[PDB]
């Protein structure tokens, strides 16, 4: 009754939640060094957090890294994400360029998924999505709130809008100010998963307090969880290796 | 700040939730066989589910087991529990023997904690609680519902009755019939913890669906969690060695 998102040998939205490991190097040497350490590691998808790449405004240099990166990762699903400043990024860039970066990178045929930020707008979203599906690229439409956890109804409403915008995978990250906020996130996730969701969704409650939301996706509905290699790409992620053992332990419980 | 329950080298209600493992053997040899396996294991407390013991109706023989058991787990905290048929037990006994068993054993000075069922009535509870504290034995006043998860308010109400009846550790285990019921348990748990708790509490949502409640007590408020050795004594138990790593992992988070 729900659609699944297949990327290579990985089926998002079925079985145990899929582990995604970010690459956050500031330069080609470190990025390649990062990719080499993950080739034979136990994980499902790799996310290139390009917002960390120092020459990110130079599209040719971004492609150069992308080529070399695919050579080492060959058939591991690869998500491309430029996380903007409003949603936790550190590099500021034009909105016209955010579109160009995502389109040009989508056009290479080298990325399997691309992340597009909801707030960025219908104009930006529709163009990135239409062009990503041209090349069979799956799209994550994402939304992050680093200060608050909206009410469950509001969270559900955002995941629904993302779905209307053609997102192959709606994604929402929220920040708890208390323990109950964490449960509100889980509550909205399962209501979405059971009643309104039409495909897989990705959700998380950030920081140490909401870490449970990164582990219990199999019961509650989040199809993908992010684990860190050396350093964190978002507050609350634990090492991908420990995430793998916890997900496996819960798969047989 | 509030009360903590000290049993030997273990401080319940501080840092990591504590791990309790039950011994469920039917005869002396098996019980001791289990004790030797948990002797130097990474657990905090050992629970003797004496209801599994075939010769439970002869106090003499029950005591003969304690004496030998101690020789192995002399320094490890020992909880003595006779789980009645009504709340998941496997052996029927008169309410009067239930009292004498708990009083006689508690009188030996060999047990560190004992579990009395809330629904067993104030008569039985006052009698057992009073005597227990006189021997300096901690009391867990418990309640289990294998059918459903009562509304949040009821769970907190039960946990509160337990405190007023003098429990050193209130305990409730409930059965989820849906994912939301798991969040209700956690929500009720956190409410007790921040608003009404004067002592550490123990809570869990049973079955695979509720397993997440055995892993996140540090955040939501449960001070003790039960893990299985070779097999489970309640639906949804994880092996104790695995449980230990997840709790240590989440403690530093
Ligand atoms: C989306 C969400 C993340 C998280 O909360 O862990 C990590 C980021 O790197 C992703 O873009
Ligand atoms: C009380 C709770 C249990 C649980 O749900 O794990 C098992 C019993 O052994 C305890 O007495």
């Amino acid at each position: 009754m729900k659609r699944k998102v297949q990327v290579k040998n990985i089926t998002i939205g079925e079985g145990r939640p899929k582990i995604c490991v970010p690459i956050i190097g500031k330069n080609k040497k470190d990025i390649i060094k990062e990719a080499k350490e993950l080739k034979d590691a136990c994980l499902d998808i790799i996310e290139w957090r390009v917002d960390f790449f120092e020459n990110v405004e130079n599209i040719k240099e971004v492609k150069e890294v992308l080529y070399e990166l695919r050579s080492y990762i060959h058939d591991i699903p690869l998500l491309f994400t430029f996380r903007s400043v409003v949603e936790g990024g550190e590099k500021l860039i034009s909105r016209d360029y955010y579109t160009t970066l995502n389109k040009e990178i989508s056009n290479t045929g080298l990325v399997d998924l691309i992340d597009v930020e909801l707030f960025m707008g219908d104009e930006v979203i529709d163009e990135v999505v239409n062009f990503a599906h041209k090349k069979e690229v799956k799209v994550i439409i994402s939304n992050h709130d680093f200060n608050k956890t909206p009410k469950k109804e509001e969270i559900v409403s955002r995941l629904c809008r993302m779905q209307e915008l053609g997102a192959d995978l709606p994604k929402i990250a929220v920040m708890p100010q208390n323990e109950k906020d964490v449960l509100v996130l889980l509550e909205a996730t399962n209501e979405m998963f059971k009643i309104y969701a039409d495909r897989p969704i990705i959700t998380m409650s950030m920081s140490g307090m909401g870490v449970i939301s990164r582990l219990c996706g199999e019961i509650f509905g989040s199809a993908l969880t992010f684990g860190a290699a050396k350093s964190v790409s978002a507050p609350g992620q634990i090492s991908f290796k420990e995430l793998n053992s916890v997900l496996n332990l819960l798969h047989k419980s």
